[PDB]
């Protein structure tokens, strides 16, 4: 059977990268799959230190933003991460399986500096293991993802394809779904990619921010000195991050919105790409607002969404357990 | 130092290989005691410990039944302490992740034990946190050890304190017990402890060796060849770890055992120190041929320490999730 399966971590606001690269996947694919699991990843959460005051309220509020985005706990398997004991079960399995150097030499660890290597946790290092049991858990076929992530659902697929030759076809080899935007850049550092972890306010378009915050966003928004909008990633990577914002936001190509802004400049179009951007969200914060008074609707939410899981998951961990030999 | 409250004994013992002469001198002749001396002790057959190696399931579903008798045989009384398996309590792992966000890489790489096997796997990298985890879960006081693990301890002990430190105090810091034969050497290497994991069966004296292994191994066992019969364990470690052990099988004190063996050669004096191993297995390798007809009743002693065990787990993995911000 088919089925997809998709986390993203409860700490700091959903932003326009997110949304891009993967909820609006998430929300398209509640119609198209009979079966469909979202995470709130409590558990990745905390390979960085978190206060748990603002954890517990993330949760909440990440609870109300996919609500908001259109997430239907009728439709979707909506959960918390933490709910569900079998993913830390599988994560061990799996990480028996898997060499030191394997988890050392991925772009996102590896790209540290010697010092940051020293100060990260182990639970950083190993994240991408829990990642793959967290889908491999659910049996899932297809997942959604942005760009910074597919090097791990390499992983994931090693893995499912290792467990497979040890002990025969049990698990699924599963599928990244990446969209045009898979990388939506940070607006102060094109170079970079738009994070919830990002510490710079002005680089992140967040769902909940006022159109007057997006608009002095894309106004402070790093472009070039070149007047004309035109689409040229390699060459102009601030614009064209923003064009292809714009193009998304739109439902137009981008060679359309490049068509339409002749005549504009640069700072001027980028104001354009704000107003789209706020009109797109403009719904959803509505929603926000209202979900955000009733917490009680919002547990239960996540309540209900993790027995549902549970139940399946329960199941899996079972039978995975006799394969290996615990049972 | 420990100054807590509601004692508890947790102790550990991995099911795969046969059992020996320094598992039971270090350990499990402790625990057999300690079942005595403590209201509440619990004994973990951790399965999950065994996978840093891979192993074959049918091997490993065997060992376990194997391990559950061979516990049982020594004397480990199933309504006396709790009596459970490793990989049945899903809330080890809950923990061992949280642990994980918790510690840096390097400490974990620069510790004994994975330097001696990886001169490897993530499993095994970690494995010091999962014992942590399976020790802190309990809210355990006393762990009775080998001196292998004594470094994996202080460990245990500072992740205690980081997570108080941090949260509240939640977790009392544990202590190891030690025995006088906290590392029995390997027959063949003095320099060596005794292993179950030891490719050279002569190295090896098993809990289930016939009368006849058990005199040849003594025979063959490595010393030097000064006549008299004395403990120095820097001048002559081969003879010394045979003078303890006899010490530790009678229960007569080293300096007694030498007085006595005055006017002994080493040659005739080691194959009296294994008369004196062959009765104190005796009744116990009895128990265990007795005892591993019955493969339901081991499974059953396991279901219901297993379950036990999963009741107290349950109320403090919810705590602490509640401290971490999860729930
Ligand atoms: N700039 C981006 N463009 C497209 N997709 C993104 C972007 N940033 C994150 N994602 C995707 O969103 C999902 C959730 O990732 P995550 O919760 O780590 O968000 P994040 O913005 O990277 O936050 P953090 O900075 O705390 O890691 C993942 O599939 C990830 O690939
Ligand atoms: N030679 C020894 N002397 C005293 N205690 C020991 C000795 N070897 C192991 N132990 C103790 O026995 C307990 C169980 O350890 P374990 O199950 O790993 O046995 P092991 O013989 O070391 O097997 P392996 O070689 O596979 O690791 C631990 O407390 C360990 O410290
Ligand atoms: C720091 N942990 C982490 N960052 C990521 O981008 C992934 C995400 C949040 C993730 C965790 N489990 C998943 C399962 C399927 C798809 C994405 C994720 O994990
Ligand atoms: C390979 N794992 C491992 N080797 C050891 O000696 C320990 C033992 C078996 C252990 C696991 N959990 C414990 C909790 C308390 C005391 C010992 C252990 O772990
Ligand atoms: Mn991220
Ligand atoms: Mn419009
Ligand atoms: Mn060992
Ligand atoms: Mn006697």
């Amino acid at each position: 059977k088919k089925r997809v399966f998709s986390g993203i971590q409860p700490t700091g606001i959903l932003h326009l990268g997110n949304y891009l690269g993967a909820i609006e996947s998430w929300v398209r694919l509640q119609d198209e799959y009979d079966s469909v699991l979202y995470s709130i990843v409590d558990l990745h959460s905390i390979t960085v230190p978190q206060d748990p005051a603002v954890l517990r309220q993330s949760i909440l509020d990440m609870t109300a933003v996919l609500l908001a985005c259109g997430i239907n706990p009728e439709k979707s398997i909506l959960f918390q991460q933490s709910q569900v004991s079998e993913h830390t079960q599988l994560s061990w399995i799996l990480s028996c399986m898997v060499r030191l150097p394997r988890l050392q030499h991925l772009h996102q660890w590896k790209a540290k500096t010697t010092k940051q290597k020293h100060d990260g946790t182990v639970g950083l290092l190993t994240y991408p293991v829990l990642q793959a049991a967290d889908i491999l858990l659910y049996k899932s076929t297809h997942v959604p993802v942005g760009e910074d992530q597919v090097q791990h659902m390499e992983l994931v697929q090693d893995l499912a394809q290792g467990f497979n030759k040890k002990y025969g076809e049990f698990f699924p080899v599963p599928e990244s779904i990446l969209t045009s935007m898979k990388k939506v850049k940070s607006l102060r550092d094109p170079s970079a990619k738009m994070s919830k972890s990002d510490p710079d306010k002005l680089a992140t378009v967040r769902i909940t921010d006022s159109p007057e915050e997006i608009v002095q966003k894309f106004r402070k928004a790093v472009t070039d000195f070149t007047s004309e909008v035109t689409y040229d990633p390699a060459g102009r990577a601030g614009v064209s991050n923003i064009v292809a914002v714009h193009a998304a936001v739109t439902g137009l190509s981008v060679e359309e919105v490049v068509r339409r802004s002749a005549g504009m400049n640069t700072a001027r179009y980028k104001l354009a790409v704000a107003d789209a951007v706020i009109e797109k969200f403009a719904p959803i914060k509505r929603e926000i607002e209202k979900l955000k008074l009733d917490k009680d609707h919002l547990e239960k939410v996540l309540q209900i969404g993790s027995a549902k899981a549970k139940e399946l998951a329960y199941t899996v961990c079972q039978e995975v357990k006799k394969l290996v030999g615990f049972l």
